[PDB]
C-alpha cells in the first residue's frame, strides 16, 4: 500500500487502439501475434477486422477470462483466435509472425531488463519484412518541447546549451470518494522506447500520435518497428 | 558517433566546413563545496568514496582529516588518481586507500561508518546495477552507519507534479530523464569550429529515494543545496540509514 501526500490500493474500450494498429499494417496477409492480450480488450477488436490472432499472455486467471468471453463470441470469431499462456518478456513458440502487436498498458508493465527481453523475443518471432507494432501513452512532459537553458562560461568563452529529455515518469492516482484508493505505475516517453528499439536492432520507421478513445487530444503513439 | 543534437544540426549547417562534431568525452580542450554538504551531514573514523574519480571530492575529504577508502572502476583513472596522489603531503597519502572495484558489486574486507557517492557515479547505473550497489552498501556499512549521496535535480524534478482533477486525481512523477549538453565557443570563426554533445541519465531524486526504501534504507533527510555554494538549488544531499 503506497501512502502518497494525499491521505486502500486501486488493484475503456479498445475499437479505436486497434483501428490505429490496423491501420499502420494495411494488407496483413496472415496470423498476429498480440503480445499480453490480456482478456481481449484489443483482440476482440483485431478478431473483428478478420484478422487471425495468435493471444499471447501470463496469467492462468486472465486467460479462463478471456477463454469465456470467446466461448460467448460466434463460431467464425473464437475460431480465428489461438490463446497462449506465455512471458512476453521471454517466449518461444516455434513460429513466425508477419505482424507482432503490443498495447502501452502491457510495454510498461516490464522494468529494463525485461524490455529487452520483449524486444530480442519479438525479432525472433517477425518473418523477414515483418512490422513489430506498439501504442504507448505520452504524457504532457512527453509530447512537450523540452526547455533549453543557455549559460555563457570562460580565456575562450564557450556557450554551454542544456535540455532534459523526457525517459520515465511515475502515472500516479489518487481515487477519491466525492463528499481512498491508491496507484503507481510506470509511463515511459514514447522517445524512451523509440531509442530502446533502435539499441535492440529495429529500424523506426513510424512514430504516429492518436487519440486513445478516437476523439480529442492525442494522448498515444503508434509505433512501427521493422527488422533490417 | 556523437549525438548529433537539434542545436548542433543548426550549428554546423551554418559553419560548414570549419565544423567539428565530436562527444564532450574525448579529445577536450568543483569539489569542496559538494565535499562540505557531505562534512556538514555526517566522524567516528573511515569513510568509504564510491567511484572516486581522480578524487575531486576525495582530496577535499582527506584534507578534513578523514580516512578515505576510495573505490573506482578504471584503473588509468586510479593511475591518474595515484599520481595526484604521490605529490600530496606524506600525511595526506597515508590516510587515503585506493581500490579497485564496481560500485554495483565490490565486496572489502572492512565496513564503514560512512559511505558517499556523488551524483555523477550513482548515474552511470541502470535500474539492476543500482540495486546491487545497494545491496553492497548496506553490507559495508557498520551498525548506526551512513550512506550519503548526492543527486543533481532537473527543473522537472524539483517543481511540484502538475495535478489534473475529475474526484480522480492525476499526477505524473519524474522517474528519469536524460540530460543533453552541447557546447560551443561563442564565436563562429575560430579556425576550427568544434561543437561537443553529450547524453546521460538524470535520474530524479524522489525516484532513487523510492528505490533505496524499496531496497531496506531508510531515508531519514533530503536537502537541496546549490553546486556552486550559490544559485538555484541544483543537487539534493540524501541520508539513509539501515532500520535496527
Ligand atoms: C495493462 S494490461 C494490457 C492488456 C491488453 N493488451 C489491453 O490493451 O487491454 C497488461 C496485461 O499483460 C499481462 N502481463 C503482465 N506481464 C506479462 C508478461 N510478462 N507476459 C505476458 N503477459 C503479461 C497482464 O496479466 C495483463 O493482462
Ligand atoms: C561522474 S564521475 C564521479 C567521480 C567523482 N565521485 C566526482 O565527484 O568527481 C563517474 C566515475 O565513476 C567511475 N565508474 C563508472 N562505473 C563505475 C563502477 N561500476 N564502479 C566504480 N566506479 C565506476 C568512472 O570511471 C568515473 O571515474
Amino acid at each position: 500500500p503506497v501512502r502518497t501526500p494525499h491521505a486502500c490500493d486501486f488493484y475503456a474500450d479498445g475499437t479505436s487502439e486497434a483501428r490505429e494498429f490496423a491501420t499502420r499494417t494495411g494488407p496483413v496477409s496472415g496470423p498476429v501475434l498480440e503480445l499480453a492480450a490480456g482478456m481481449g480488450r484489443l483482440t476482440f477488436p483485431f478478431l473483428d477486422l478478420g484478422w487471425e490472432v495468435t493471444a499471447l499472455e501470463l496469467s492462468t486467471s486472465v486467460l479462463a477470462a478471456f477463454r469465456k468471453r470467446l466461448a460467448e463470441a460466434p463460431a467464425d470469431v473464437r475460431d480465428r483466435c489461438t490463446l497462449v499462456q506465455g512471458d512476453m518478456s521471454a517466449f518461444a513458440l516455434d513460429k513466425r509472425f508477419g505482424t507482432v502487436v503490443i498495447s502501452s498498458g502491457s510495454i510498461n508493465e516490464l522494468d529494463e531488463a525485461d524490455r529487452r527481453g520483449l524486444y530480442a523475443s519479438v525479432r525472433e518471432h517477425l518473418e523477414p519484412g515483418g512490422k513489430f507494432l506498439l501504442s504507448l501513452a505520452m504524457s504532457e512532459a512527453a509530447e512537450s518541447e523540452p526547455l533549453e537553458r543557455k549559460q555563457e562560461l570562460p580565456g575562450r568563452r564557450y556557450v554551454l546549451h542544456v535540455r532534459h529529455l523526457p525517459a520515465e515518469e511515475i502515472q500516479e492516482i489518487t481515487i477519491h470518494p466525492a463528499d481512498v484508493c491508491t496507484h503507481r505505475r510506470r509511463l515511459l516517453a514514447p522517445d524512451q522506447v523509440v531509442r530502446e528499439l533502435v539499441r535492440s536492432g529495429f529500424d523506426v520507421i513510424a512514430q504516429t500520435p492518436f487519440a486513445s478513445g478516437g476523439a480529442g487530444r492525442k494522448d498515444m503513439v503508434l509505433v512501427e518497428a521493422v527488422m533490417p
